[PDB]
């Protein structure tokens, strides 16, 4: 999911 994908985690910091 998002939190294990660097580009996604970077854009969704509070979510992760």
């Amino acid at each position: 999911g998002c939190c294990s994908l660097p580009p996604c985690a970077l854009s969704n910091p509070d979510y992760c």
